[PDB]
């Protein structure tokens, strides 16, 4: 059972970025035999207290419950100072990047794969009762280049363009609310990586939405997708569809992609 790893099986590599209570690692995990794996350390800032320590590792706590492939797989917990998060690393990075930069090289079908995966990875999270509250491309991690995971699972110490209204109206985060950003997040993926709104205001965002303006179908998107996702931007999110139904969705429209 136990999550606690010994510290000196952890070689700690280059920074590569920041979680809200510190910087994460790129580093190896090492075992006797054991070829040696390839390990993303978050580590905390200053955690001079249990509080700030329990806040920190609750993320730990939190991702212990899932085993999914398309979710970020916790390998353990070292608890005394400095107190570390040890997971397995998503070595292509961040997903908005790979796009970015694999622009003319990565086809529809493989743009729709990532989506697939993603929503097999929620409606898991959905059987658990487990509600994410900010689904977003900055959000996925690229395993290979056909694998991707969905991260943090952790807390804090507002992503307005990706929320429900009534995520912004009345603070209502649920399953609904999270297939909404789920759909955004297609539009991200969609558009190789382009942000949502830009340009425009935050406090200009629900006036918009609101008024029913919804972000244009992507070029090369196919319609039948675009159809998908405007059902995810149902004002009333009694209408929108639950993630097993996106699930069972996208695999039809995947398939018809791979089908020519
Ligand atoms: C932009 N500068 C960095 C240079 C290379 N970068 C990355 C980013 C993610 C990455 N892969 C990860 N795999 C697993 C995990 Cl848990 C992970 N975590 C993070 C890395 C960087 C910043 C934050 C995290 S995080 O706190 O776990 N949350 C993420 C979901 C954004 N990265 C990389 O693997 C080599 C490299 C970006």
């Amino acid at each position: 059972r136990d999550y606690e790893i010994q510290r000196e099986r952890i070689e700690l590599g280059r920074c590569i970025g920041e979680g809200q209570f510190g910087d994460v690692h790129q580093g190896i995990y090492m075992s006797p035999e054991n070829p040696a794996m390839a390990v993303a350390i978050k580590t905390c800032k200053n955690c001079t207290s249990d509080s700030v320590r329990e806040k920190f590792l609750q993320e730990a706590l939190t991702m212990r419950q899932f085993d999914h492939p398309h979710i970020v797989k916790l390998i353990g917990v070292i608890t005394e100072n400095p107190v570390w998060i040890i997971m397995e690393l998503c070595t292509l990075g961040e997903l908005r990047s790979f796009l970015q930069v694999r622009k003319y090289s990565l086809d529809l079908a493989s743009l729709i794969l990532y989506a697939y995966q993603l929503s097999t990875a929620l409606a898991y999270l959905e059987s658990k009762r487990f509600v994410h509250r900010d689904i977003a491309a900055r959000n996925v991690l690229v395993s290979s280049n056909d694998c991707v995971k969905l991260g943090d699972f952790g807390l804090s110490r507002l992503p307005i363009k990706w929320m429900a209204p009534e995520s912004i109206n009345f603070r209502r985060f649920t399953s609904a609310s999270d297939v909404w950003m789920f759909g955004v997040c297609m539009w991200e993926i969609l558009m190789h990586g382009v942000k949502p709104f830009q340009g425009v205001k935050n406090n200009d965002v629900i006036g918009r939405i609101e008024n029913g303006e919804r972000l244009p179908m992507p070029p090369n998107c196919p319609p039948t997708l675009y159809s998908l996702m405007t059902k995810c931007w149902a004002y009333d999110p009694s209408r929108r569809p639950r993630f097993t139904e996106l699930k069972a969705q996208l695999s039809t429209i995947l398939e018809e992609e791979k089908l020519q």
